[PDB]
């Protein structure tokens, strides 16, 4: 019922601004739609029309453009009747309604505030563009527009920016299930580049996209440096699937002037554990100085989500601030009660703004693109008429404009001429690739190499009536310099397709596990002997075999046993121990996994049996390993 | 909550006395800023501007200004439709 009521205590000051602020804005928006050809840079009527307009809008008097646009901006600022800003109230309600949204709050409430400043620039400058248009006096609006912004932009960095967070997380989930193969991710950066934002998307396969930059002054980036990166195997380490998961949650915040620069997941025992690596990077110049700062998942605050037949909420959407920005912190979350899982990052979109557009300097902010800027496939969407890049081979095969998704130019094939385009050079051998495309009707692709008859990816045979987006995977291994796409129609039917893309997924490293016990390295004492891969202790005897082990930090192992009569096995440090268990007289196979915690330091494992008058029998083990 | 009704319940009451009172203040405090150096008692250029200004603000019509100061004071005292002030 509160939190109700937050939500109507923010609609009804929402619905004052309104009141307050809604004749101008709408004026304002009619205004600039209907004058953008004159300021983007049948005549003689729509000269007159908007002559006419002009005339009306640089009418002097109560009512004015002018009279209007002076009322938006003190509607802005907050000098109404009662003192309250049409920004703290926006600013209220992005804080509220930031459900599905995906950036930040100080990115959201900036761009609301970019929106706005825009159209008054554009109101300005139509304004402008009516004066001349008529003949009249310049008024120079340009000191006025420049105290409304600026004014407008003062009242935002000191009443509405302190207070809004800069974290930003992935705005939808999906179902999914994954396998729990021991897997590994290495989401790494170029040396002198940085990590800015990350896109899950699942169509069909489950997909990361990555971006990177390199930065140029008070943490900008270098929109002549944008890069993309693909991984594939991100569902596989996100999902319990069959056996239950654990998931190390810990938000990794490094100080100001720190960039992160890599992410390694590392997916050993069903135990999702990611490490964060942050380079320093110079306020005042562009560059990535090798100097980093590795932080972890703490242990202390690991949860379990527990199997379940259904599948995980994995993270969907584009986590990413409203602008590509560096990041400066990074975490992980895991709610069981419901099973989701979402990705939170910190960016430094507040050191941006505060050090440049919000200091009167010059900004140029990217927003995320929508599209995989490294698809090889030119054109994929068709959109330019143009087939520059594909071609047709026969008289046939054309682009027909009314197909494709919704407003585009699909492409289209009916007899047997195939439409192909060359896209062998920009691939690479036995590395895999992701294929997609949306197609109706009953198609058939084919990535064809002109030389040798190898067939990477082929997909033939599809009654789709109707628009269907395919998507596949496949690895490629060839002369590659003579391979090309290739779209013809089965048999002798007619099919048309669009939104053709290639995508070349980052090889995955498989996690290597040492075997970290030898055994030549079994101290023992007492009566106790070691043959071969087996070990003994005699009973009566205060023997017992302790060995010295190299374990890292935060990381997770599993011990195999194999025991026949009564045992007691600790792997422990001097003032720590991670396991310990005596099994007594069952023990004939057992596998058990142990942390290590912030430790990594003088850890032994102890095979031992304490007792007094036993004598004659002995206690044996098997297999003994850690993994 | 009792007290988020009571902030929720002025909040209301602030709307509507906005959506009664806020054009003749918006045009009140628009004519006011516009005359000012006049009333503190290019020149050719700003005496045209505001002598068209003048000619809008002493027409006498049913939006006129003399209108929006009618109303700004009826809502002041509450002479509304509903009595509120």
């Amino acid at each position: 019922i509160s939190d109700k009521l937050d939500i109507i205590n923010v609609n009804v000051l929402i619905n004052s601004t309104l009141t307050e602020i809604t004749p101008a804005y709408q004026r304002i928006k009619y205004v600039n739609e209907k004058f953008e050809e004159l300021t983007f840079a049948d005549i003689l009527d729509e000269l007159t029309e908007l002559t006419e307009l002009a005339k009306s809008v640089t009418k002097n008097d109560v009512d004015g453009f002018e009279f209007y646009l002076n009322t938006f901006h003190d509607v802005m600022v907050g000098n109404n009747l009662f003192g309250r800003s049409a920004l703290k109230t926006a600013s209220e309600l992005i804080t509220k309604e930031n459900v599905k949204t995906s950036g930040s709050e100080v990115g959201n409430v900036y761009n609301f505030l970019i929106v706005l400043t825009a159209l008054q620039a554009k109101a300005f400058l139509t304004l402008t563009t009516c004066r001349k248009l008529l003949g009249l006096a310049d008024i120079d609006y340009t000191s006025i527009m420049n105290e409304h912004l600026n004014k407008e932009k003062e009242e935002f960095r000191v009443n509405i920016l302190p207070t809004l967070s800069n974290t930003f997380s992935n705005p939808n989930y999906a179902k999914v299930k994954g396998s729990d193969e021991d897997a590994k991710m290495i989401v790494e950066a170029k040396p002198g580049h940085a990590l800015i934002g990350f896109e899950i998307s699942n169509d069909s396969i489950t997909v990361l996209k990555v971006y990177e930059a390199k930065l140029k002054q008070n943490y900008q980036v270098d929109k002549d440096s944008l890069s993309e990166v693909i991984y594939g195997d991100m569902d596989k380490l996100l999902c319990p699937d069959q056996s239950e998961q654990i998931y190390y949650t810990n938000n990794i915040v490094f100080p100001n002037e720190y960039v992160i620069t890599k992410i390694d997941f590392t997916k050993k025992m069903k135990t999702l554990r990611y490490e964060v690596t942050a380079n320093f990077y110079d306020s005042s110049t562009g560059e990535i100085d090798l100097n980093k700062k590795k932080v972890e998942s703490s242990e202390a605050e690991y949860r379990t989500l527990s199997a379940n037949d259904d599948g995980v909420y994995m993270p969907l959407g584009v986590i990413s601030e409203t602008f590509l920005t560096p990041i400066n912190g990074f975490g992980l979350q895991a709610d069981e009660n419901s099973r989701l899982i979402t990705l939170t990052c910190k960016s430094y979109l507040r050191e941006l703004l505060l050090a440049t557009d919000l200091s009167n300097k010059e900004t140029k902010l990217i927003v995320p693109p929508s599209g995989f800027i490294s698809n090889i496939v030119e054109n994929g969407s068709i959109e330019e008429d143009n087939l520059e890049p594909w071609k047709a081979n026969n008289k046939n095969a054309y682009v027909d404009h009314t197909g494709g998704v919704n407003g585009t130019k699909a492409l289209y094939v009916h007899k047997d001429g195939g439409i192909s385009q060359f896209i062998g050079d920009k691939l690479k051998p036995k590395t895999e690739y992701v294929i997609q495309y949306t197609v109706k009707g009953k198609p058939s692709i084919h990535l064809k190499d002109e030389n040798t008859g190898y067939i990477h990816y082929e997909d033939t045979n599809n009654n789709l009536e109707d628009y269907q987006t395919i998507n596949k995977r496949f690895t490629t291994g060839t002369d590659l310099k003579g391979v090309y796409l290739i779209l013809k129609s089965q048999n002798g039917d007619e099919a048309w397709g669009d939104n053709f893309i290639i995508l070349e997924i980052s090889p995955s490293e498989k996690l290597l596990s040492p075997e970290l016990i030898n055994t030549n390295n079994w101290t023992s004492t007492g009566s106790t002997n070691i043959s071969g891969n087996t070990l003994t202790l005699y009973q009566g005897g205060r023997g017992i075999l302790k060995q010295n082990l190299q374990l890292d930090s935060f990381s997770t192992y599993r011990v195999y046993f194999s025991v026949s009569g009564d045992a007691n096995v600790r792997i422990r440090n001097s003032r720590e121990v991670l396991f310990e268990k005596r099994y007594m007289s069952g023990a004939k196979d057992v596998s058990e996994m142990f942390t290590t915690k912030f430790e990594k330091d003088n850890f032994y494992i102890e095979l031992s049996q304490g007792n007094n008058l036993y004598g004659g029998p002995i206690v044996h083990f098997y297999d003994v390993s850690i993994k």
